[PDB]
C-alpha cells in the first residue's frame, strides 16, 4: 500500500463508503462528478 497501490474504498468527498476496488472505479467512472 501507502503509493502506487490503492487500499481503500471509501469517497469522503461524496460520504459513500463502497465494499469493493471494483466498484471504487465504477464511482469514479461515471458516479464521481462529472468526469471527463
Ligand atoms: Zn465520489
Amino acid at each position: 500500500g501507502s503509493l502506487l497501490k490503492p487500499a481503500r474504498f471509501m469517497c469522503l468527498p461524496c460520504g459513500i463508503a463502497f465494499s469493493s476496488p471494483s466498484t471504487l472505479e465504477a464511482h469514479q467512472a461515471y458516479y464521481c462528478s462529472h468526469r471527463i
